[PDB]
């Protein structure tokens, strides 16, 4: 690990546990090492390993909207995983923060890659869990988004989910009122605000009764078409939530950019 990795500056760190930039010896190529102790793991998957690591191995297959686990390692009292780190790179969070509320034609973009991302997850049989806009990368000169953080995820599937250590306030109602939801309605959920947080410049909900309650107000200008489908994905009944399909055939998600002309338009 240490031969074939050579560790820069710290990037972050909080529950996901401690992530380092660095650049791999072989062909220095860039990349992230991510630094977890065991007694902080919570989710055990399988050789007994992080559930991460089990649902990275899964969406890591070829290309993706994903941030793609190249190795990984066990020592003692922690686990290492070395994964790939574009640059230049700034987290949607971070771009937000700066440039406040996206224009349409952005948010468009950047929207459409996070739903290709989260259906790849899904079609790999992964559920994040986590989606929202610290979660989201963008590679700056090729305008491409990706996706991070499995460290909430879980395996997809038809039944009902009764644990959830995700972010609250993208949580959906069914959560904080019935300690119950399904992984892809739930999902749908955390993507409305997320949609809302792209073109508001900030998330529609902070407290529990705001999130049951459901209503939805706009404090920028928004199109109409825009609204219908942020407020289709919080439709307090989980199945009056659109599928992927109806979200990506909606009228205000048609003619998308390329990633590169979205880099081009709006990043370089
Ligand atoms: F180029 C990169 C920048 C951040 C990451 C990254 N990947 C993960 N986390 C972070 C991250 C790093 C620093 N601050 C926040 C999140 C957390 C769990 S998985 C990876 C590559
Ligand atoms: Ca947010």
């Amino acid at each position: 690990l240490e031969s074939q990795y050579q560790v820069g500056p710290l990037l972050g760190s909080g529950g996901f546990g401690s992530v380092y930039s660095g650049i791999r010896v072989s062909d220095n190529l860039p990349v992230a090492i991510k630094h977890v102790e065991k007694d902080r793991i919570s989710d055990w998957g399988e050789t007994r390993v992080p559930m991460e690591v089990v649902l990275l191995k899964k969406v890591s297959s070829g290309f993706s909207g994903v941030i793609r686990l190249l190795d990984w390692f066990e020592r003692p009292d922690s686990f290492v995983l070395i994964l790939e780190r574009p640059e230049p790179v700034q987290d949607l969070f971070d771009f937000i923060t700066e440039r406040g509320a996206l224009q349409e034609e952005l948010a468009r973009s950047f929207f459409w890659q996070v739903l290709e991302a989260v259906r790849h997850c899904h079609n790999c049989g992964v559920l994040h869990r986590d989606i929202k806009d610290e979660n989201i990368l963008i590679d700056l000169n090729r305008g491409e988004l990706k996706l991070i953080d499995f460290g909430s995820g879980a395996l997809l599937k038809d039944t009902v989910y009764t644990d959830f250590d995700g972010t609250r306030v993208y949580s959906p109602p069914e959560w904080i009122r019935y300690h119950r939801y399904h992984g892809r309605s739930a999902a749908v959920w955390s993507l409305g605000i997320l949609l809302y947080d792209m073109v508001c410049g900030d998330i529609p909900f902070e407290h529990d009764e705001e999130i049951i309650r459901g209503q939805v107000f706009f404090r920028q200008r928004v199109s109409s078409e825009c609204q219908h489908l942020i407020r289709w994905c919080l439709a307090l009944r989980p199945s009056d939530r659109p599928t992927f399909e109806e979200i990506q055939n909606h009228p205000w998600m048609q003619d998308v950019l390329l990633p590169q002309e979205t880099a081009e338009i709006h990043l370089h």
